[PDB]
């Protein structure tokens, strides 16, 4: 347990009177040791949350007190107590048997249909759903149009000037963005006028035909095609369930219309799905967990990248065990013939259910969510929002929704009316910039500061070559902060958790496989390959 009240006099300073707010801690510690019976897990969490607040209050009132170091060590044991509470509250409690995927804003790929089927094959004890937005199936076409059509206009305004004239070090994206801003701004004007009567797609069809003279008939044909494919896989339409509501519903359409960011939209939708159904959410790039242990008595080639080696293992399973029709040996090319045949013979001599792992019953504490934690650039792991396990009544989930709402409200409170006012992008980033420096709170951690610095480059994300704003607003960073909220008994922090501490909220590796072709194809999002504008000056 936590230490005893008498024991807690490691916090005594010789001949120093006890302060009233010190006694408060001493009383809360007194009762906590006794009153943990006739109790609930959440009320224990709240009592640990009171103890943490009392410590804060003391340390705040007496910044220079000699008791502080003792009380900080004491506070650390609240974390260890939280850790114990989490571990034994995931006893005899499991995640709902829902498995959810999302694919919104365009046609689904045929590889995704294979991956989805793979999940279906190995988890027949789950209700598996694939969520899409029937009303917004042209968002991907819209984003392309915005980019391609604005690229054209700016390249041709500078036809001769391509001989490093004035268009060097990609002054392109600066001028292109000024125009992309105008497009987005006129689309929002359209949207506001039509939204009561029209679907996002109808609004897009209106926008693309009136502004770029795109043919209605073709756009209509893309829609049906897109929708028929979703009908064929038995996708569930989100418009027809109460999944998105109130604030989240707003941010969803904001990502759909104002920023045209489907990844951000799908980050929002993710959260709403889990709060409605709970269970597992998975990215269509991942596959059921593979039993990689069994392949330990096969030594990976000296040159091999560990990831590509494991990718190759699965290609063998997929192929020999005939799990997928369209999964080539792309990463087994690198492997020499002798090793490949050991893999292939190892596969054929093992049972299929010995190789691929089912999700089964996942023990989960009502305090936690479980998250994928993938290796990053440095070789260190980091939270990913590609695989999330949570019941809907989860504390960390409420902190997650709180994080998202908090970050979006802050952002919209400074950009939205200035998007309504500012008629040009220059004027936009000036008016927005002054607002940043006037409203940023005084004392923000390294991270709190990093966050507010992102607001300016929000609109440009995905349109300017190396701006990735949405990690801070809907992506992984809000997960490590919602996790930090829970573990440190606070709310709406911008702070993040240490590797050691993140391990607590980590979803096991047996639960998902991430070394897949479509996943490696997604890793092209962060590259120095931004000078390949030369790919489209060749186009027109």
């Amino acid at each position: 347990l936590i230490t005893r009240e008498q024991l807690m006099k490691i916090a005594s300073i010789p001949l120093k009177r006890k302060e009233p707010e010190y006694n408060l801690i001493l009383d809360a510690l007194e009762n906590f040791n006794r009153d943990i019976e006739g109790t609930s897990v959440k009320e224990i969490y709240s009592k640990l949350s009171k103890l943490n607040e009392l410590v804060d209050n003391y340390q705040t009132k007496y910044p220079s007190s000699g008791r502080n170091l003792a009380l900080e060590n004491f506070r650390d044991s609240l974390y260890s107590e939280l850790r114990e509470l989490i571990k034994n509250s995931r006893t005899s409690t499991i995640a709902s048997k829902n498995l959810s995927f999302i694919w919104i804003g365009g046609p689904i790929s045929d590889q995704s249909l294979e991956y989805y089927n793979m999940w279906k094959m190995f988890n027949k004890d789950y209700n598996i759903r694939l969520f899409y937005d029937k009303n917004s199936l042209l968002v991907n076409t819209l984003k392309t149009a915005i980019i391609q059509e604005s690229s054209k206009v700016i390249i041709e305004q500078n036809q001769s000037n391509i001989l490093d004239g004035t268009y060097g070090h990609n002054k392109f994206y600066s001028d292109r963005m000024k125009l992309i801003y105008r497009y987005k701004r006129e689309l929002k004007m359209l949207y506001e006028n039509m939204k009561q009567n029209n679907s996002v797609d109808d609004i897009i069809i209106n926008f693309l035909s009136n502004y770029f003279k795109y043919d209605i008939g073709k756009l209509n044909n893309q829609k049906e095609n897109n929708n028929n494919k979703m009908i064929a896989i038995g996708a569930t339409d989100i418009n027809t369930e109460n999944i998105l509501t109130n604030k989240l519903k707003s941010y969803y359409y904001q990502e759909l219309i104002q920023t045209n960011n489907l990844a951000a939209a799908s980050d929002i939708l993710r959260i709403a799905i889990l709060k409605k159904y709970g269970g597992v959410y998975c990215d269509l790039d991942f596959l059921p967990g593979v039993n990689l242990s069994l392949f330990n008595d096969i030594s990976k080639p000296n040159g091999m990248d560990s990831n590509y080696w494991e990718a190759a293992i699965f290609e063998a399973i997929a192929n020999e065990k005939k799990l997928m029709n369209n999964y080539p040996y792309k990463y087994m090319e690198q492997v020499p013939s002798e090793i490949k045949e050991r893999i292939l013979s190892f596969v054929r001599n093992h049972d299929i259910n010995d190789l691929i792992l089912p999700l089964g019953d996942i023990k989960i504490s009502q305090l936690e969510i479980l998250l994928s934690r993938l290796k990053a650039a440095t070789g260190k792991k980091t939270f990913s929002n590609a695989f999330i396990i949570s019941n809907n009544d989860s504390l960390t989930l409420n902190n997650l929704i709180s994080q998202l709402e908090n970050r979006y409200e802050i952002l919209n409170s400074i950009i939205q009316e200035k998007f309504k006012i500012c008629e040009t992008y220059d004027s936009y980033i000036n008016s927005v910039s002054e607002l940043v420096l006037e409203t940023t709170p005084k004392n923000l951690s390294m991270d709190g500061s990093s966050f507010y610095q992102q607001i300016i480059g929000y609109l440009s994300s995905g349109f300017k070559p190396e701006v990735n704003s949405t990690v801070f607003f809907s992506g992984p960073n809000i997960y490590s902060s919602a996790t930090c909220d829970t573990y440190h008994f606070i709310k709406n922090t911008f702070d993040m958790l240490s590797s050691q501490n993140q391990e607590i909220f980590e979803a096991s590796n047996n639960l998902y496989f991430s070394k897949t072709h479509d996943e490696f194809k997604s890793s092209w999002l962060l590259r120095s390959n931004i000078a390949e504008k030369e790919f489209q000056k060749l186009i027109k």
